[PDB]
């Protein structure tokens, strides 16, 4: 009664009723579309969140491009209890009535053999991919991995064994849970001693060091981000911490680095001690960028385009041509639209740490520029399309998150860098208009030279140099 829609067509495959089994219903422009100026499987476009299960776990052929990309995006459009509720939907197949006749018939064996079982063992492929791929699901929701666990745990049959004992064999090793191949070089320091943590400071510390012990943390950060963290701009909503904790964490390490590199050259009152101070952040870069740590890199570029920076124009005077010129090379990587920085990138060996905000930007570009819903007479179809490109920007980011560097950890330091608090008390607000209030009060407008301050320290100014030892 419910049928199945090259050079001979075969017999229909006889189906259920879509009264016992939503997912038969005829394809539509009602319910699914596809990228036809697009090309052997076809693109999904859109559709119901139906029929999306449907071709997720599609009887004809397998589809790992769409499950990869449909696990990564689907929380933009589908709760994950909804989602394993619709795979069990998908996977309790009612076999179509029997005709008098019946009451194994060739259409019921063709049933079983086409449609029953290579549907049932998509949604197990489906399963293992989602455990594999994105078990923080059900590190979030207890009672999702319970229900999960207990409808593998009623699949029968000798066919399907091998597939739950290998999702539980995934979920097992999910519950439970530095080697180098060449010798690091030896930690580099200046002024501060190993364990001296209570004298760290920008210009105390060795410049090599911090460069290195920076791309460490950034790295670490880098990596633990998840796609599904960037997709639906999830971490600008009300649910951010939850959903988007690893890149958080990211943006408000570079946040903090940013402030800090400002404040610690808008709050160097001396003249000759922030001459210093800038030409250190500058050496700190040429290391970011021998360690291709171009998120370090734009960190302090970012730094230095600040109103209150940017503005003391006695200070980058006063720099070594050697520095300006140093300077001046990596802040064109970001002119017009980072042209200069993507060439480098797509060039460099790894290790590198990518800088991550322009991948931010795309994806907020990308999230405001498509709807989240096909528009139709009625029922309103997801865009899959657009969860599409954002994965396209997500899986750019995840080619760089395997390349660790040959680099020592030192603990002081990095728990230094973990801890950084350039704002103290203020607001983002306050803290802003004090720097640069500092700035006004550093270099006041149209002063011909700068006004006299005492040195903060009694250390030597001179850096140890970028050479490592
Ligand atoms: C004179 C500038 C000062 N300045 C910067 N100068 C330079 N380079 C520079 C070239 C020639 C020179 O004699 C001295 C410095 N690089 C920067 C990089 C990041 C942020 C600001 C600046 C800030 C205001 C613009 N006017």
């Amino acid at each position: 009664s419910y049928y199945h829609h090259l050079y001979f067509q075969e017999q229909p495959l006889r189906l259920p009723s879509p009264e016992v089994y939503r997912f038969v219903v005829k394809d539509s422009e009602e319910n699914i579309v596809f990228e036809d100026n697009l090309q052997g499987i076809p693109i999904i476009k859109g559709g119901t969140v139906v029929k999306l299960i449907e071709r997720l776990t599609y009887h004809m052929y397998a589809d790992p491009n769409f499950v990869r990309t449909f696990l990564t995006t689907y929380r933009s459009f589908c709760k994950p209890q909804e989602l394993l509720s619709l795979l069990i939907e998908r996977f309790e197949i009612p076999e179509p009535e029997p005709t008098d006749a019946d009451k194994i018939s060739a259409d019921l064996k063709r049933f079983r053999k086409e449609y029953v079982q290579p549907v049932q063992l998509r949604i197990l492929n489906v399963f293992r991919h989602w455990v594999e791929h994105h078990f923080y699901d059900f590190e979030r929701d207890l009672e999702l991995l319970e229900r999960l666990e207990s409808f593998i745990s009623s699949v029968r049959g000798k066919a399907m064994k091998k597939w739950v004992e290998s999702i539980a064999k995934i979920i097992r090793r999910k519950k439970q849970a530095i080697t180098f191949e060449s010798p690091p070089p030896p930690i580099e320091w200046h002024i501060s001693k190993p364990g001296q943590f209570e004298t760290f400071d920008l210009m105390t510390l060795h410049p090599i060091e911090i460069a290195r012990q920076l791309t460490l943390l950034e790295s670490d950060l880098y990596r633990k981000v998840q796609p599904s963290e960037l997709v639906g701009s999830v971490w600008t909503k009300e649910d951010k911490e939850i959903n988007s904790p690893n890149l958080l964490k990211m943006i408000r390490h570079t946040t903090n680095l940013t402030l800090w590199f400002e404040k610690c050259i808008v709050e160097a009152e001396n003249f000759e001690e922030r001459v210093a101070v800038l030409s250190r952040i500058i050496e700190i870069l040429q290391v970011f960028q021998d360690l291709n740590n171009f998120n370090g890199v734009l960190e302090i570029v970012s730094a230095v385009n600040s109103v209150s920076v940017y503005r003391l124009d006695h200070t980058f005077e006063a720099l070594q041509e050697r520095k300006r010129k140093i300077l001046d090379e990596a802040v064109e990587l970001s002119q017009d639209h980072f042209k200069k920085y993507l060439v480098k990138l797509k060039s460099i060996n790894p290790p590198c740490v990518p800088f991550f905000g322009i991948y931010l930007t795309n994806i907020l570009k990308t999230e405001e520029g498509n709807n989240d819903f096909l528009k139709k007479k009625g029922k309103d179809l997801i865009n899959f399309s657009k969860r599409r490109k954002v994965a396209e920007i997500t899986g750019e980011i995840q080619q760089y998150q395997n390349q660790p560097y040959c680099l020592r950890i030192e603990p002081d330091m990095r728990r230094f860098f973990e801890n950084l608090n350039p704002m103290g008390s203020a607001s983002e607000k306050e803290f802003t208009d004090y720097l640069f209030n500092k700035s006004l009060e550093i270099e006041p407008r149209n002063c011909k030279q700068p006004p006299r301050f005492p040195r903060k320290s009694t250390f030597s100014l001179k850096s140890p140099g970028i050479r490592p030892n």
